[PDB]
């Protein structure tokens, strides 16, 4: 049941679930995985090709990424604030 090309959005969406998030925080969050899936297939083809070869191409990535994260609370704090 995985709905994007990495283990990590798959992952990180089947886990949003495990968390009995609701049906809007699941929608936002497959959007903002979809966009970081997509951000990151075309990002990856700027890293391996040598465009972010400083971390600001992915820096777009891992913010996205603590957004959703901070948005969900995934793979962050998961306790009050």
């Amino acid at each position: 049941g995985e709905e994007f090309r990495m283990e990590k959005l798959n992952q990180l969406w089947e886990k949003a679930q495990r968390l009995h998030l609701p049906p809007v925080r699941l929608a936002e969050l497959h959007a903002d995985l979809k966009i970081q899936e997509r951000d990151e297939l075309a990002w990856k083809k700027l890293k391996l090709d040598g465009l972010d070869e400083d971390g600001e191409k992915e820096a777009r990535l891992i913010r996205n990424l603590n957004v959703i994260l901070a948005k969900y609370g995934l793979d962050g704090k998961k306790d009050a604030r």
